[PDB]
């Protein structure tokens, strides 16, 4: 179990048609998980959010409409016309298979940012002002100015450049930056297509 093996299993949630599958999505998650939490952060205290979210998800698949949350595409489709989303504010569905998914969705994009300049970048550089380039890129506009404020301070408690290199367990950082450039574009076409979808239907800014 390594880095590499998280992000290729993303290559099984685009079916041939380029829907988004539950299923190995959740399963996706569930590494990312646990790859967070085998690094010794502070930050795995966010995993019990995740995996919160992945057992909602869990349960509707496995409920009695499961059909309809095969895919994202699928969910989407069902949920808005059936309107269990709350467009507006949060009300009746404050755990609704979409919004739940979006936050989801917009984790998976400062991953994408996080590895990509943990790739491209000089081997000397601060991985706590690394983070807060692709924090402030991606999570910090949906957060409070005091998590923002905070979450900076936290970034001070991540390991170096090369720690966070080996601990993908791929072997020595430059055969870890090597893969990153390899297992990298499933992950961001999985993002790319669930970008595109939440959009067509105005759905980035669901509470
Ligand atoms: C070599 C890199 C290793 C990292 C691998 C991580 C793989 C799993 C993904 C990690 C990033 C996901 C972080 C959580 C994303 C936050 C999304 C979010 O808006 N959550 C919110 C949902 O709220 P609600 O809608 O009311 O239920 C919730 O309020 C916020 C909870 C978490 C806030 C903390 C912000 C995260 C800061 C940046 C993440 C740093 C990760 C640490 C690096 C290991």
């Amino acid at each position: 179990f390594n880095l590499k093996v998280v992000l290729v299993s993303f290559k099984q949630c685009l079916d041939e048609k380029e829907e988004v599958l539950l299923d190995p999505y959740i399963a996706s998650w569930k590494g990312l998980v646990r790859f967070l939490n085998s690094l010794g952060t502070i930050f795995s205290f966010i995993s019990k959010d995740v995996v919160s979210k992945l057992r909602i998800m869990e349960r509707l698949r496995g409920g009695p409409q499961s059909e309809h949350y095969r895919s994202l595409q699928a969910m989407v489709a069902h949920e808005l016309s059936n309107r269990l989303v709350d467009l507006e504010r949060r009300s009746h569905h404050p755990e609704s298979g979409c919004r739940t998914v979006l936050r989801l969705h917009r984790a998976l994009h400062w991953l994408q940012l996080f590895l990509e300049g943990l790739r491209t970048s000089p081997e000397d550089a601060r991985t706590s002002a690394l983070c807060a380039d692709s924090y402030n890129a991606s999570l910090a506009a949906y957060h409070p100015w005091v998590v923002r404020r905070a979450v900076t301070v936290a970034f001070c408690t991540l390991p170096t450049r090369e720690v966070f290199l080996e601990a993908m367990n791929v072997g020595p950082p430059e055969q870890a930056v090597q893969m990153l450039g390899e297992a990298l574009p499933f992950i961001q076409r999985v993002y790319n297509v669930s970008q595109k979808l939440y959009a067509e239907h105005s759905l980035l800014d669901l509470p």
